[PDB]
DNA sequence: CGGAAAAGTATACTTTTCCG
DNA sequence: CGGAAAAGTATACTTTTCCG
C-alpha cells in the first residue's frame, strides 16, 4: 500500500500508483480527469447510452 | 419539471512479477 | 517456467445538476 499524490486513501477500491514516479493510488485522479484534462473517450459514452435508451 | 450531457466510482478484463 | 493474485487501466453504467 502507497498513497495517493492528490487524495491520500489507504483504501483503494482499484490502486493506479503505476511505478513510474509519481504514485496516484487512488482511482478517482486518473479516471475524473477524462474530462477534466481533454475529451473524454467517447467508448463510456456508446454504452452510457444504455440509460438515456430506455428513457427520453 | 423533465431530459440530456456531464461526471464519478466501481468493476471487468488484463498484465506483470514472484515463487512453487 | 507457468500459474496465481493484486494492481493497473479504462469503460461501463447509474445518478445529478442544470437549462430548455
Ligand atoms: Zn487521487
Amino acid at each position: 500500500s502507497f498513497q495517493c499524490s492528490n487524495c491520500s486513501v489507504t483504501e483503494t477500491i482499484r490502486w493506479r500508483n503505476i511505478r513510474s514516479k509519481e504514485g496516484i493510488q487512488c482511482n478517482a485522479c486518473f479516471i475524473y480527469q477524462r474530462k477534466y484534462n481533454k475529451t473524454r473517450p467517447v467508448t463510456a459514452v456508446n454504452k452510457y447510452q444504455k440509460r438515456k435508451l430506455k428513457v427520453q
